[PDB]
């Protein structure tokens, strides 16, 4: 697709068999979803946003589908206000900015 | 240009007679810059996201140049950790996401 930016670039993702809404975010280095269960072990990470840093759980090698495009990569889980698809998965699905 | 997302999409902007580096941020509704002076009237605003809320000054009808593309819009100024070009100005330069 080509997605314009007059509204938030929200898309449907699928993770753990569940559909969620998430923001395609070129300003985010990594992908972070609101609290949920994922398989396997997790490692600690902090990420910084507009108001400061939060602690999240880092899960690696997770299956996630973004607008129908299958990806496998790192997904953070924590106290984010919105589900965010960051550059790590945007690059996987072939996303670029164009003007 | 076509900008890939292996690295942060940082570009040079020109604003208030100054050159600065800023992030092209599809996950931002608004444009927010680190402390600087801008001309004209402003009103206070709170923005919140990851890590909570900051207070900013909202300036309207501000001229900016982003990668050689001119635009006008609202610019927020305050203690953001990074200069952010949000959708309100990304639309004006015809910036889209593509995959
Ligand atoms: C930088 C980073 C590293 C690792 C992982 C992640 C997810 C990372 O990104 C975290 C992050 O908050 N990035 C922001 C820009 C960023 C990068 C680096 C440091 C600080 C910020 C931005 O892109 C997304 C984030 C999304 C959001 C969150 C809560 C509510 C609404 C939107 N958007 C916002 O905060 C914007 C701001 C910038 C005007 N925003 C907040 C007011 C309401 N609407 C809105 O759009
Ligand atoms: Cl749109
Ligand atoms: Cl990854
Ligand atoms: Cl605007
Ligand atoms: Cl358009």
């Amino acid at each position: 697709p080509q997605i314009t930016l007059w509204k938030r670039p929200l898309v449907t993702i699928k993770i753990g068999g569940q559909l969620k809404e998430a923001l395609l975010d070129t300003g985010a280095d990594d992908t972070v979803l609101e609290e949920m269960s994922l398989p396997g072990r997790w490692k600690p990470k902090m990420i910084g946003g507009i108001g400061g840093f939060i602690k999240v759980r880092q899960y690696d090698q997770i299956l996630i589908e973004i607008c129908g495009h299958k990806a496998i990569g790192t997904v953070l889980v924590g106290p984010t206000p919105v589900n965010i698809i960051g550059r790590n998965l945007l690059t996987q699905i072939g996303c670029t900015l164009n003007f």
